[PDB]
């Protein structure tokens, strides 16, 4: 009754969540494979990305998953419900970040042999998987390729951030 | 609140599935209680492989849509989707480097070789991990009841010809 492909209820959103965990994340859907992210809070609160190549699909109506690797070693798949505003993650995280997640913490485009020399250092293993259901708490449409969503730290935002 | 609850999996809990993905990959997944799975891939990368009593993360993201997601003792990370209402299945699959350079080495009854498979791990290459993303077709649906040993038992190269015909 849709197509899979057509991506075009997706590309542009921009998302406020928070994981049952606690954790608070951003993302910004910035084209039809590739996303920014940035992380508010929790166990690697204030780490953001740019322009973080993605495997994105429709698996509903208007449901949408997005996965992809990171250069750390991590993978990551979620779940964006728009219709029931459901979000759900899953991250596997080395077990090099849960022993010392403040290594991830940066601007991560700035550091990409640094994440590499940390993965390849490890411990890869045993993998952490995190999987949390979240409540989406600010959504809105940004338009495709828009370097204005996410341009800085969450440390750098407003103090009523996203009121503004 | 939402119109279902997504703490409950009773409508997926039982689920025997068999489909093959866009690339022409036959796999098969029986959703074994809350927490776990068995799994049999009959064709592909790794055809021949399957595993029993996989733990697993389920979760209901849809009135009929789950998903379950699980890390392996070779260092796989796998997401699946699985629409029932639509009939539509999507799965993610990150595959260490040494399993795409040597996939045999994984094709096996894992139970029988969980210590080896960790040795593959931890020997790698881990790395660049490898991502398959894929939708598939659901051919074979049933339901077989929680903790059902019957369903998963051998490899596919040991099921009859007209599998899953045999069934129901």
């Amino acid at each position: 009754t849709f197509d899979k492909h057509d991506l075009s209820g997706f590309v542009g959103k921009h998302l406020v969540y928070t994981y049952d965990n606690g954790w608070e994340y951003e993302i910004y859907v910035k084209n039809e494979n590739t996303l920014d992210y940035r992380i508010h809070s929790g166990l690697v609160g204030n780490r953001w990305v740019k322009d973080q190549q993605a495997y994105i699909v429709r698996v509903g109506e208007s449901i949408y998953k997005i996965s992809w690797t990171e250069p750390t070693g991590t993978d990551v798949s979620l779940i964006v419900n728009l219709g029931d505003s459901l979000f759900h993650g899953t991250i596997f995280f080395p077990r090099w970040v849960m022993n010392n997640p403040e290594k991830t913490v940066c601007f991560q485009n700035d550091h990409i042999p640094l994440m590499n020399s940390y993965r390849d250092a490890g411990p890869a293993y045993p993998t952490e998987v995190i999987d949390e259901f979240a409540t989406i708490t600010f959504v809105r449409d940004c338009g495709a390729n828009n370097e204005s969503v996410i341009a800085c730290a969450a440390s750098e935002l407003p103090k009523n951030f996203p009121d503004n």
